[PDB]
C-alpha cells in the first residue's frame, strides 16, 4: 500500500466508525441522540491521558518509568479524533484528496521512516509538545495543518511511525466498535476485563494479530471472561 | 470569619503543604528530589478531571448525570495549584485576591457553558505567556457556575488539604499508597467524612483498604 492508500484506509475506517457510533451526518456537529460533538475537546482530553502515561507529577510515584504501551494507545486515540476533524473540516467526500493533503505535510515523510526509541531525557520535550496540542485545541480556533505537523512530530518523539500507527489504529478502531456493540453508551460496558483495561487486552492481542475480524472475535472471547 | 482571614488561612495551609511535600524553597521551581514543578500543568490536568465529572462524551454513558460531588473536589484541587502560583506576605496576596470583582460575588445547569469556561482555563494554562490575574477571574466565574461559594470552597479545601498530607505520609511519592480504599477513591471517602479529626478519620478508614 502507498502512503496515501494507508491514509485513505484510515479515513474510511474513521468515517464508518463515526457513522455507526453517531449516526449519519455527524459532520454537522451533533449525534443522533442530540449530543454536541467537539473533536477538539476529544483531542485535548486524550492529551491529558497521554501526559498521565509519563511521570510528570512531582509529588506522586516519582521513580516510576514511562508507560510506553499506553503512550502508543493515547497517540492512536488522538489520531481517531484528528481523522474525525479532517473529515468534519472537509455531499461527495473525497478521501484520496484528504489523504493527499495529509501526505504533503512536510514532517509526514519523516514519519514514514523507521521509528526511533525514546528515552527518559526526551520526556520534557514530549510533554511540551503535548501542551502545544492542548493549547491549539482549546482556543479559537485553530489551524488543522499546524495540528497535523505538531502531531506527527510528537508521534515520532514517542517512538511511532506510520507502520505502528496504522496497525495499532486498526486494532483500536475494532475495540471502538466492540465497545459500542457492548453497552458503551448506556453504561453497561465493563471497561476492566479481569483486572486489565480493555486497551491493555487489545495490546496483548495486537502482539500477534492484525486481521480486523479476527481481532473482534478475540475481543469477544476475552470479554466473556471479563 | 472575614474574607481576608479565610484567604490568608488557605494561603498558609498551601505553603505548609507545599513545604512538607516538596521541601523548603519549592518556589524556585524544583522539589527536594530535583523534579521540575509546573503549576500550570497541574491546573490543566485537574481541569481534565473536572471535565470528566460531566457527561461531556457524546459516545459514552450518555444518560449519566453530572457528578457534582467530584466537581467540588476538582474545583478545590485547581485552587490548591492556583494558591501555589500566587505564592510562587500572605496579607498582601489575600488583599489582591479579595479585590477581584468576581471574588466578591463568590462570597455570597448549562453544562456546555461550564465546559467552555474550563476549556478557557486549559487554554490559558497551556500557552506561551501567562496572566495569573486573568486566571483568577475565570476561575471564580467557573466556581460560581459549579455551585460553589467561599464557604464551600474553604471547608472543602481544608478537608482535601488534610487528605494531601495524609497521602504524602502514606507512600504517595514512592507508589505504595493505595488510592482506592475498599472500592471508593480516597476523595469519595473524604467527601463522606466532610458530611460530618479529619486526619484521624482518614487514618482509621485507610486501615480497611
Ligand atoms: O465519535 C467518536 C467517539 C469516539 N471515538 C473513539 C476514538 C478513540 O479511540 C476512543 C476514545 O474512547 P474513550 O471513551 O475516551 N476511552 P479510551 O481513551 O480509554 O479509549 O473513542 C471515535 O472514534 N469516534
Ligand atoms: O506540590 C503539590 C502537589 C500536589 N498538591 C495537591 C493539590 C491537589 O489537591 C492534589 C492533586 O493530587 P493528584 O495526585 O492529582 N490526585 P487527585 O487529583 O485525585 O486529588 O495534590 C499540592 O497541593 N501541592
Ligand atoms: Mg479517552
Ligand atoms: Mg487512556
Ligand atoms: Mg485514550
Ligand atoms: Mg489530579
Ligand atoms: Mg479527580
Ligand atoms: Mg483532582
Amino acid at each position: 500500500m502507498t502512503n496515501i492508500e494507508i491514509l485513505e484506509n484510515m479515513l474510511k475506517l474513521q468515517q464508518k466508525l463515526n457513522d455507526e457510533t453517531n449516526g449519519l451526518n455527524w459532520e454537522n456537529g451533533y449525534t443522533k441522540e442530540g449530543k454536541l460533538i467537539s473533536w477538539r475537546r476529544c483531542i485535548y482530553m486524550e492529551c491529558a491521558e497521554l501526559i498521565d502515561s509519563f511521570t510528570w507529577k512531582h509529588w506522586k510515584n516519582i521513580s516510576s518509568l514511562t508507560n510506553w504501551e499506553n503512550v502508543r494507545i493515547e497517540i492512536v486515540d488522538i489520531w481517531h479524533f484528528i481523522l474525525s476533524l479532517l473529515l468534519e473540516e472537509y455531499n461527495n467526500k473525497d478521501f484520496k484528496a484528504i489523504a493527499t493533503e495529509v501526505n504533503a505535510v512536510s514532517v509526514f515523510q519523516d514519519f514514514c521512516k523507521e521509528e526511533e526509541y525514546p528515552n527518559e531525557g526526551d520526556i520534557y520535550g514530549i510533554l511540551n509538545d503535548i501542551e502545544l496540542i492542548i493549547h491549539k485545541c482549546s482556543g479559537f480556533g485553530f489551524n488543522l495543518g499546524e495540528l497535523l505537523s505538531t502531531y506527527f512530530t510528537l508521534a515520532i518523539k514517542c517512538g511511532l511511525n506510520l507502520e505502528i500507527l496504522y496497525k495499532t489504529y486498526i486494532g483500536k478502531n475494532v475495540l471502538n466498535i466492540f465497545r459500542q456493540n457492548n453497552g458503551y453508551k448506556d453504561g453497561s460496558y465493563k471497561k476492566t476485563w479481569n483486572g486489565k483495561e480493555d486497551n491493555e487486552v487489545l495490546a496483548q492481542i495486537l502482539e500477534q494479530e492484525l486481521d480486523f475480524d479476527t481481532i473482534y472475535k478475540k475481543l469477544e472471547e476475552c470479554y466473556k471472561k471479563a
